[PDB]
């Protein structure tokens, strides 16, 4: 899993993954996804065609301007770099739906003006430097699968703007088995990171849905969550170590003990900075050996909220598994329609993921199947389980197919407290077919969620959102604004500005009141201190 | 668990703890701890004595005004406006102008401090301490909080060139739980509540919070988010950055609380950690949400003897590497487990050596480690079982719970040892660090090492006590935790001594990969190797935040930079 320079080689340049994997219509008229590269690769998906129909009412460049001392001096460091349309096109966005529009069917405002490849920590001192010395912007870029604005160059910036890529700066450099921590560039992506691991018998265990190509620093600057977080931690319980590169000079602690109190921790200064402070060049992670054993499971329940109290006494009892995902019947609905007693229009489904050694795996299963059962909960088979999760890696192949069809969606998501979590599922979901039908959406939308972690004091609430937009004059500004309502209301029901994605640009206007006045203040602070001209100026956040 | 605005009716205004609470010899000659407070009180201690005795050297039965309150009147007048109490009185501000510290006691004992608080005041809410805020910036005052006052890192110290009114703004009196939230398992309180009175009012409700620093009987919410505190039951319920949920912060430039309750967000830097370890430079935590649990209906006690040292080291090393650490694991050195065995009760012969008594009873290299367990009955029992199998492996014998029991009440017994010690020459103290496991023993040995080598150059007669013990297990490292005592009779400056090979075991701790501090933090004694610590660059980002935070330095303690 190492990216080429040339992405689009491999990647396609309008839309989501790898250019060899593709939603198509087999010859059977079922759908497919194309290439070998996914256990659903070349799988068929009989009814999914169905499901598809019955949801959605469907039948089925600026110039690169550059100082030429800077180049000249560019020239003599051997950074691989590039002015070529295509690399800094590529480059200018993330995985909003509003970006793959412009990418698609149109053309961004500003895109970077040169794209640089460092290889090292050294590399990215130079370039810092370079910057400094010619008054340059620049915005970081590891996989591109923000999906928060947070790549997207402000159309008001007038410095040359460096898309400085950290894909060549991918190695594992120290496996310490004593301590189990592995010392990386922070460009390695998850994929990679974690095959190489692995041939030690070793893995970090941080699973995000965008692991392919999402990579270490990404994961520190965003807050990133994986979905064996319950076992392995988010990436603020990974990380023991890093270094950072500011225009100010390189942030990195003197030692590796695991716990300190030496003032407040600066590490947090920088995870979750979205690329406004400095580059992330190396870090220590948290490594565990493989797990022997992993299996799958899934619990029907009556209603959603039988479902919900189910999962609460799970975390109350602290015996979540690896992992643990409630759907609404909706996305039951979805999943059953993806495969090669109660009410059932609401009945619920929650998913399970247990690793580890064998024997103790078998005897959390059987806890977990007995806390449930006395919520309504009923086993309901292994293969679901494990489909719904071999499901995790292509949903994001699914928009480019929506997309052919007039189907507009995106995800968002939360994390509120355990007493809230029921009303604001149905607050949020009425709230956007609410928006929707004011708005002239000709059929209900798609709107769905999921529980999708769980912690002491509450949930991640994930949901989907997707539209047919048959006869609507402007379905970009409806979605937006239905997005921005979606959002109001979550905030409304005790809901978190977001729970992993992050702010970049798209959730900015509502920071200041998610961390008051004086927080907000304290952030500029930093920012003015280690970056006073704004080199790092992607503007999220602040 | 309240503690009163005069504490020194409850507290010994020159030392550790409950004025009802000291080790005196007994009627039969023997130590033992004075009142009724604690399970080791009115306790013979027969060997104590020889243990003293044997290890400093001494005999034992041979034992051992202030600057005007300076404050404007118009402030004065104000202040009375609003019914907060306060005192300028010289036995309430000396009680606050010092933590536990070993130079902080001296002074108290024998001396005076340079600097005291000028006026205290007793908030007893949010409200108050804005008010507060308020006045600090509209007279010019400094303001250094205290709860507990058991800063072990000079970080209650008044800096003796401060000239502005110091306000000791004591947050005792704001110790209420303002909401139980049974849903969310998450407690609402205000910062100046103990441990003791936290984990005593949930309790009443089936509800603790887990969090056991060794001070709990003093140490407020407000103090651990200041220090980063940890807990001897970290394994279990978290250390301090674990358990905070939200927070409510007065400082100058106004109020920090986040919006909302979630359980863990991305929303940029987390601007908790800006505040969790400030040590009274930013502001006043007021009030505090913290993750509760269902009070554990069981707890097991246990011990386990390893050949040595470096076994046990291997062993915890082990039980970090499969994640079953119980709710507490103890590892101590051979001389701990020696004066462990020295506070039994079965009288010994006067004529059989002690050492050899203890042998009969190898027992100059065997390790002891001490275990908690606790949770529902049925699994607390199956981890027991899960820990004592792993400890065999690495020559590991079942020892005891009886030991393990005994170890756990001795925690709340220790501190009262100083102030025992000081009436018969002799100084000492605790110092800690974390550090990577593949560090932690070489670490210990070149520590104890470098202590020996120091006072034996700086004129100390007798070898110091020099012994350690792993105290908390994590996945990348340990917290190791050391104490330091010597005789200092025919020394000329004790206290100079004492200081000068506290700062050379740093020097060597850091030298061995080991952290600047665990727990307990920078205050003022830690400064000077903070910016190697966090580097040049992180520094000034700690600066950037007192400075937009607190730009007239009003909170002036002077802790960490
Ligand atoms: C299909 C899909 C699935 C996803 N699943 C998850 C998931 O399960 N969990 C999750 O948390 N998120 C998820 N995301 C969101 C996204 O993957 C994460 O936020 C991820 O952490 C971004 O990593 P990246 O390397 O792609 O960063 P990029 O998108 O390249 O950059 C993100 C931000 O960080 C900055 N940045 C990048 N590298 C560095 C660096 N080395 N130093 C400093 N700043 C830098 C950038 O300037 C930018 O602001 C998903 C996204 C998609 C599109
Ligand atoms: C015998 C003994 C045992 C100990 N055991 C442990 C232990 O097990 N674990 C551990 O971590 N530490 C331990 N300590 C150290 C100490 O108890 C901790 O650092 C503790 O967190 C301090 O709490 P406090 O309420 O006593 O704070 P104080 O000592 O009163 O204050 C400490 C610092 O925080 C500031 N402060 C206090 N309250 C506030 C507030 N509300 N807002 C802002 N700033 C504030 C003060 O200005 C000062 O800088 C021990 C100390 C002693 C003497
Ligand atoms: C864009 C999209 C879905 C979609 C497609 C068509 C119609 C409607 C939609 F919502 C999608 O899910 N992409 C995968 C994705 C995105 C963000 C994620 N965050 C996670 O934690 N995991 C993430 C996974
Ligand atoms: C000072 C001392 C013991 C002592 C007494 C006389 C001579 C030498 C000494 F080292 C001691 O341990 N006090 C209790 C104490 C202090 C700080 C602690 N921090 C912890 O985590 N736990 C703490 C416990």
């Amino acid at each position: 899993g190492i990216i080429p320079k040339k992405r689009q080689e491999l990647m396609k340049w309008n839309g989501w993954g790898y250019n060899d994997s593709k939603f198509f219509l087999n010859k059977k008229g079922q759908l497919e996804l194309t290439g070998k590269r996914y256990p659903l690769s070349g799988v068929a998906l009989p009814t999914f065609k169905d499901w598809i129909q019955n949801t959605f009412g469907i039948n089925l460049t600026p110039p690169s301007i550059v100082n030429e001392d800077f180049l000249h001096e560019l020239k003599k460091t051997n950074i691989s770099y590039s002015q070529e349309a295509d690399d800094r096109v590529f480059r200018a966005h993330g995985h909003c739906l509003h970006e793959i529009f412009l990418l698609r069917e149109g053309m961004f405002e500003r895109i970077p003006d040169i794209v640089l490849w460092p290889t090292c920590h050294d590399d990215v001192v130079k370039i810092v430097n370079l910057a400094c010395k010619y008054n340059l912007c620049i915005i970081p870029i590891g996989g591109g699968t923000s999906v928060s604005y947070g790549l997207m160059c402000p159309a008001d910036e007038t410095r040359t703007i460096i898309s400085l890529d950290t894909s060549q700066m991918n190695r594992i450099l120290w496996v310490d088995e004593n301590n189990l921590t592995a010392h990386v560039e922070a460009g390695i992506t998850g994929q990679e990171l974690e095959r190489q691991l692995k041939e030690s018998g070793y893995c970090t265990g941080h699973e995000p849905d965008s692991l392919e190509f999402s990579t270490v620093g990404g994961w520190i600057s965003t807050r990133a969550s994986g979905m064996k977080k319950n076992i392995y931690g988010n990436i603020e319980d990974l990380v023991v170590h890093m270094k950072v590169v500011t225009p100010r000079g390189v942030i990195e602690k003197s030692c590796q003990g695991p716990r300190m109190s030496t003032g407040p921790d600066i590490h947090h200064f920088i995870m979750g900075s979205e690329g406004t402070l400095g580059v992330i060049t190396e870090a220590t992670i948290k490594i565990r050996p493989t797990p022997e054993y992993q299996k799958y499971g899934s619990v029907a329940f009556p209603n959603f909220e039988q479902g919900v109290a189910c999962l609460r006494e799970i975390a109350k009892q602290r015996c979540a598994p690896a992992s643990i995902r409630l759907m609404d019947n909706q996305q039951f609905q979805f999943g059953h329609a993806l495969k090669p007693g109660f009410d059932p229009n609401q009945l619920s489904v929650a998913t399970l993921l247990f690793e580890g050694d064998r024997e103790k795996v078998l005897q959390h299963e059987k806890q977990v199947y007995d806390i449930a059962a006395k919520f309504g909960g009923l086993a309901a088979g292994e293969d679901n389980g494990q489909r719904g999760y071999l499901l995790t890696y292509v949903i994001a192949y699914m928009r480019d197919l929506g997309l052919e069809y007039y189907i507009i969606g995106e995800s968002f998501e939360t994390s509120a407290p355990w007493d809230r979590v029921v009303d604001l599922c149905r607050n949020v979901k009425e709230r956007i077919r609410r928006e929707c039908k004011e708005k002239g959406v000709q059929f209900p939308p798609l709107s769905t969620c999921r529980v999708t972690q769980t912690y002491d004091a509450g949930a991640c609430i994930y949901f989907y959102f997707a539209f047919n937009y048959r006869g609507i004059s402007d379905p970009l500004a409806v979605f937006e604004q239905t997005e921005a309502a979606a959002r109001e209301e979550i905030l409304a029901n005790g809901g978190s500005l977001s729970h992993h994605h992050g702010v970049g640009k798209l959730r900015k206007q509502w920071l200041k009141e998610s961390i008051s006045d004086v927080g907000f203040g304290m952030l500029k602070s930093v920012k003015d201190y280690v970056d006073p001209t704004n080199i790092f100026g992607n503007r999220n956040l602040l």
